[PDB]
């Protein structure tokens, strides 16, 4: 098991045909999980499932540049569950993050950073316990 909040270096950054892999376990009564994909101090891609959120459940998605938000993209399909294991796979494409959860296609990001080979770390936090937080080539 892995210490939350954890980072995973990406040597080298990311680049298409990249697969990530996290296996955990969202704790009860959860509010959020988050994975933060990093260029330095910015965030390339924030994916951000929140458990109450005026009383609904959103996966949030979005990048910062600069201390700055930018444009929110919001997902309602909401395939995390309190107590329950799950897996994420982020794949890595030429022109967005493809993300499926428990097998599931779930959503895909457009890349808004664009220097793919900068994005050198994954930080993995929020209400979870933490399996498992792989990479490999596909
Ligand atoms: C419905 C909605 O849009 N809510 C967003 C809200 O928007 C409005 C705020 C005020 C008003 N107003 O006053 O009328 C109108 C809109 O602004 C918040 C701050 O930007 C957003 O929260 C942030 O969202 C990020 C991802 O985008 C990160 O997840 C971050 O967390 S972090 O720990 O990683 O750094 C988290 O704080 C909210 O999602």
């Amino acid at each position: 098991p892995l210490i939350v909040p954890y980072n995973l270096p990406l040597p080298g950054g990311v680049v298409p045909r990249m697969l990530i892999t996290i296996l955990g376990t969202v704790k009860p009564n959860a509010n959020r999980i988050a994975l933060d994909f990093q260029r330095g101090n910015d965030v390339a891609f924030h994916f951000n499932p929140r458990f109450n959120e005026n009383n609904r459940r959103v996966i949030v998605c979005n990048t910062k540049l600069d201390n700055n938000w930018g444009r929110e993209e919001r997902q309602s399909v909401f395939p995390f569950e309190s107590g329950k294991p799950f897996k994420i796979q982020v794949l890595v494409e030429p022109d967005h993050f493809k993300v499926a959860v428990n097998d599931a296609h779930l959503l895909q990001y457009n890349h808004r950073v664009k220097k793919l080979n900068e994005i050198s770390k994954l930080g993995i936090s929020g209400d979870i316990d933490l399996t498992s937080a792989s990479y490999t080539m596909i």
